């Protein structure tokens, strides 16, 4: 398995039609996972499954600019499961990141950070065994 937290460079930044695929297995009794598409110190797109936020499972998405988190976007569809293998696919579209988990569409996140070419790394962290992290053009 790859060492978590893992940094996946995205050479030249992201572009529409770029597909990022992450395979891993959630740890037993997981608490949290995060994907962080980063523009330097800023987080263009934070995708954060929370397994126990006041006894609810929720995905929180947000952007961090100059160390400040913005408005959260929340999704109660929660496709992750402690102990089980998952696939996350993040497709960059012109106006949003489009996320599918286990081949089912989950959410879209409109681009707040609009310099897509400057979003040139992806951090993967939290309560997973990480099998692979890669990208391709579709
Ligand atoms: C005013 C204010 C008060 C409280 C908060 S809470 C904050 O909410 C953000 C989304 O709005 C992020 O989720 C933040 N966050 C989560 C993680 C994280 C996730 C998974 C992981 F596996 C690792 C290693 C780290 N890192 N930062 C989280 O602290 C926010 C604003
Ligand atoms: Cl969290």
């Amino acid at each position: 398995p790859l060492i978590v937290p893992y940094n996946l460079p995205l050479p030249g930044g992201v572009v529409p039609r770029m597909l990022i695929t992450i395979l891993g297995t959630v740890k037993p009794n997981a608490n949290r996972i995060a994907l962080d598409f980063q523009r330097g110190n800023d987080v263009a797109f934070h995708f954060n499954p929370r397994f126990n936020e006041n006894n609810r499972r929720v995905i929180v998405c947000n952007t961090k600019l100059d160390n400040n988190w913005g408005r959260e976007e929340r999704q109660s569809v929660f496709p992750f499961e402690s102990g089980k293998p998952f696939k996350i696919q993040v497709l960059v579209e012109p106006d949003h990141f489009k996320v599918a988990v286990n081949d089912a569409h989950l959410l879209q996140y409109n681009h707040r950070v609009k310099k897509l070419n400057e979003i040139s790394k992806l951090g993967i962290s939290g309560d997973i065994d990480l099998t692979s992290a890669s990208y391709t053009m579709i």
